[PDB]
DNA sequence: GGATTACACCCAAGACACCAGGCACGAGACAGAAAAAAACAACGAAAACGGCCACCACCCAAACACACCAAACACAAGAGCTAATTGACTGA
């Protein structure tokens, strides 16, 4: 489990899904913090395809897979590549909520 | 009553004379000065020994100046006017 530093992701948990071997990116599964692009022209809450496909715009859908506005991926829950050096890898030892989110 | 005038008188010059006190020599011996050996203070030579006393700091108790600091500066009342983040950094 990491979080990442900058961006709008700034101290929030991301779980780590796939360690690319490259070195470069790493990829993480997130809550999306986004409001699908209704206000702006957030907090954490389930991923609605439904309602960024009702609002449309920039996003693009594979079924249960979605690209949206800033690049972003997602699938049933953003699986997102980012940098190591934009994460920490040590010290964030997650709670049991997130768990079930994810002496 | 000092001195004079007059009238008895007893103490001693002088006499020889008795003779043992006194004086000119003589001897056993003794108190003492000449000489010598040994402690001794009078009087000046130092020294120690206090000894007041005038220093050299010594220490604390004001005396005085100065300067820095903080806190104060009458009540009420009405109205209007303006400001209350800010250029800009950094992902995206």
């Amino acid at each position: 489990w990491v979080r990442l530093k900058r961006g709008i992701y700034k101290d929030d948990i991301a779980q780590v899904d796939y360690v690319e071997p490259s070195q470069n990116t790493i990829s993480l599964k997130m809550i999306p913090r986004i409001d699908y692009d209704r206000i702006k022209a957030p907090p954490q809450r389930l991923f609605d395809a439904e309602k960024i496909r009702s609002l449309g715009g920039d996003v693009a859908s594979d079924g249960d897979f979605l690209i949206f506005e800033g690049n972003r991926y997602s699938r049933k829950f953003l699986f997102k590549s980012f940098a190591m050096s934009a994460v920490i890898t040590e010290g964030v030892k997650p709670t049991l909520s997130e768990l079930e989110k994810f002496r």
